[PDB]
C-alpha cells in the first residue's frame, strides 16, 4: 500500500552543500567573537565576528549545545553573539569552525598546541578527552 | 605544520540532520498550503510547518532561489512561505522529510501528488533534473 | 447619571484612512514577497514585496488570519515577511492587495484570470469561491 | 485593452466589524498606553497598567496621537512604543476613550463625562475636539 | 575550613561614580525617552532628538517606571524599549529629569524649575515626588 | 538658576542594585563556566549565569574592554560569554556577587579560584594594579 522514495546520493550533496556555508556564511545566526587580547585594546575595536551556524556548533561540541538547549532564550530568530575564552586567538577560532563545518582542517605548527587545548574546553567532537 | 581531522564527521552530522527534522530546533521558516482545508468547511488549513533556511535551500533549487531573491535583511524575522496549491499538508511534511533524511516512505495514494511536487519545487532526486 | 457619546462621521473617516494606509505605508508590518519566477529568475535582484498591514490582511483574507494568529514559530514585533506561490505574480499581489484595503481594485483583462485564482488561493473575502 | 472593477459590496461592513474587535482583544497592538492614574484626587502612579491600542487607529482617529507616532520615530521593526499619557486622563477615561477611536461610540458614567470630553479636548480626537 | 570575608570600602564610591560617568557616554542604553509635544509638526524639525537611558536606574529612582517595566502587556526581550512622555515636558526638562535620576543632582533655570517639578511629581521619581 | 538634591540618592540606588544580584530583569550578558577541562565527567554542569553588561564594565577592566570591542552589530541580538577554563560555576558566583554587592565570603578550598580568577578577570579589589 505504500512506495518508497529512496535517493542515495542525499548525504552527499549534503555534504558539499553545508561546507559551503564554511564560507558563503548564508543563513548564518552565530556570531563568534575572539577575545585574545594581543598587544592592547585599540588595534582592533571593531574585532572581527566569525560567522557560524547553530546546528552546526550544537552538532559539533557538546558546550555549545547545552548552552543553546539550556540558556535562557532571548531571541529565537535574532543572532546571538559569543565571546570565546581569552586562550583562544582568532586564527584558532576560525581553524576550529572549519573543522566544525568540514571535519578536517589543517593547523600551522604554532597553533596546534592551541587548537587542542579550544577543542577540550570547548568539548568538540574529535578534539575531546572524553 | 599539521593536518587535524577525525575518524567519522558525517555520521555524527548526519544523525544531527536526522533529528533535526522531529525536534524542529533552530527552525527559519514557515510552510503553508494554500491546498483544500478539506474542502468548503474551511475547518483545517495547513497550520504552518517549521523548516531551516539551509536545507530547503541545499535541496530545492526552487527554495534556494526563493531565498535569494526575497531577503528578509531586518534584524528579526521567519519567512513564512505560502507553496502553490498542489501541495497537500500531507505532501508537505512528506517532502521536508525527504529534504532532511533523503528519504521518504509514501502511501500508494499521495503519489501522484508527491511525484508532483517534487518537480515542481524541484527537490534534487525527485525532480527529474 | 448614565450618558453616552457617539460619533457620527466616525466610519467615513476611518474607512478614508484606511484606504490611504496602503500607499503612504505607515505602520507596515508585512511584506509580501513575490516568487512569479518569470521564465526562471537567475537569483537577481529582490523582488521587493510589497508592505501590508496585519489587521487588514486577517480582516480579509480568512488564511492570512491563521497564518498571523497561530503562526507555529512567530516573529514577536515588528515587520513580518512572507513570500507568495509562483502562480501570482508582483503586478497580482500588488492589486490584489489593493482590493483588500480598499474593496475595488480596476484589475485588467490581461491578468483578471490570475487575479481570480489568486483570491482561492489565499481565500480572500469577496473573491472566495468556497 | 479593456479592464474591469473587481468589488466587492460589503467590504466596508465586514472591515469595519472586522475593527472593532481590535480593541476589545490584544491582537496586532503596537502601542501601549499608561497615564498618572488619578485614582483619588491625587493620583497613584505604582498601579499603573498598560493599555494595548494599535498605531493606525490611534493616527486616524486624533491628530494628538497621529504626531506623535510621527515625530517619535520607529527606528527598529522591534521597538515598542509606549505612550504616558496626560496626568489629567484617568485610566478609565483612557480606556473608553481607547474604545472612542475603535467602535466610534462609547457610553460613560457622569462622573467622568467632563474629564473624559476634557480628554478628547487634548487628545484632539475627531467629534470631541474642536478643529 | 574558612569562611574568608572579601571587601574594598571605596566600591561603592567607584560604583556610583561608573553611573555618573554612564550617564553621559551612554553606553548599554536599552530605553530612549520621547517628549511629546505638537512643536514639530512643521518641516523645520519633525524628528524629536530621543533622549537614551537605562532601564535599571529608571526602576532604581522612579516607582512608576518600575511598574511600566515590572508589568506591561507586551515587551521585547532584548531591543531598545521607546517611551513618549507627556506634553507637559519640554526636551530640556526631561533631560534634567533623567540626569537628577542618574546622578541625584541638577541646576535648573527658574523658568525650566516648574515644569521640572511637575513633571518629577508626575514621574514618581523619589526624591521630587511627595508620596 | 537653581540647584536640586537627593541626599539619599546613593542609598537608595545601591539596594536597587543589591536586588539586581539575584533577578535577570535588566540583563544584558550571560557568563558560562567552561571548566570541564578540570577532569569532571559530566558532559556540561552549568547554566548561563546572568549578569547586567554596565555594572562588570564598572568592576572590571576585562569586562569594560570587552562589551566595548564586542560590536553587537545587530540591535535585537544579546551576548553570551564564555569564560576562561580556569573558572568554575561556584568561583564565578562568588566573583560577581563580589561585583555587583562589594563583599562576598568564600570558602577557603575556593579562596585559591576566586583570587585567581580576580586577576583573570581584573576585577578590581582582587586584581594586582
Amino acid at each position: 500500500e505504500n512506495y518508497h522514495l529512496k535517493w542515495d546520493s542525499h548525504l552527499t550533496y549534503l555534504n558539499s552543500s553545508i561546507a559551503t556555508l564554511y564560507k558563503n556564511e548564508k543563513f548564518a545566526d552565530v556570531v563568534l567573537y575572539s577575545s585574545y587580547n594581543s598587544s592592547g585594546i585599540p588595534s582592533d575595536i571593531p574585532t572581527v565576528g566569525i560567522s557560524a551556524h547553530k546546528f552546526i556548533l550544537s552538532a559539533s561540541s557538546q558546550f555549545f549545545a547545552t548552552m543553546f538547549e539550556t540558556a535562557p532564550i532571548t531571541n529565537p530568530n535574532g543572532v546571538l553573539y559569543v565571546v570565546l575564552p581569552p586562550d583562544l586567538s582568532h586564527r584558532a577560532i576560525q581553524i576550529l569552525v572549519q573543522y566544525m563545518y568540514s571535519g578536517e582542517a589543517t593547523v600551522s605548527n604554532d597553533i596546534l598546541n592551541e587548537v587542542l587545548r579550544g577543542g577540550e574546553i570547548l568539548k568538540i567532537r574529535g578534539l575531546c578527552r572524553t
